[PDB]
DNA sequence: GGAAGCGAAAGTGTCGCAACCCGAGAGAGGAACGATCTCGGGTTGCGACACTTTCGCAACCCTTAATACGTTC
């Protein structure tokens, strides 16, 4: 069963249980307010430890293609090679996106898997759904087609 | 995404005021009958304004978080 098969080799758990416990995963979150620095709130949701586990299982089983432009989230890259990177220049066009985790649908992802210029993991159809139960966030509960990417998770 | 309140924005009805019309009437002149100006309703058009409808700001944070110290998203 592919994934669910790869996730329980690697979490020491029965196909079942994991299956069982990826059908209501994306409500398993647990959103909280962190202050701002000048006023205000930020709305986080963090997911529950299973969740969590099941997440950091995943991104760390299937490698996804990653650009050298990207220093963010990155092993060995950060701040510093951010901001070195323009250190010998003049001008600079700094710019920024709009609500970057939220706009990432599933039909984002699913759309980016397939017209990827690198290697990108084979996905069974059968694994497509759990893959959504696994990554994304479902923020109302009266509505189930609204998954968004919640910054505050492993996997996002 | 969107409680509960509330107010903006736009559309629609309404209602009072002005403007005019039309019949009644006391009676100017000058020798009678009724000119002419006013009283009392009545109708219509119009525009300011009240009333009506829709939208949008943004509580809470869902059962489900972690808690050495700092920046960043």
């Amino acid at each position: 069963m592919s994934v669910i098969r790869g996730l329980a080799a690697v979490l020491r758990q029965s196909d079942s249980d994991i299956s069982a416990f990826l059908v209501t995963a994306p409500r398993k979150y647990k959103v909280y307010k962190i202050p701002k620095r000048t006023t205000g709130f930020r709305v986080i949701a963090q997911p529950a430890k299973g969740l969590k586990d099941i997440q950091r299982a995943f991104v760390q089983l299937y490698s996804l293609p990653v650009h050298d432009a990207s220093m963010a989230y990155m092993k060995g890259k950060g701040i510093r090679d951010n901001a070195a990177a323009h250190a010998g220049n003049q001008y600079l066009l700094k710019a920024d996106l709009e609500d970057f985790f939220n706009s990432i649908t599933p039909a984002i992802f699913w759309r980016c898997i397939e017209m990827s210029s690198a290697q990108t993991p084979q996905f069974e159809p059968q694994d497509k759904l759990f893959i959504e139960k696994i990554l994304f966030w479902q923020p109302i509960k009266r509505r189930k087609t609204k998954l968004i990417l919640s910054v505050g998770a492993p996997s996002s």
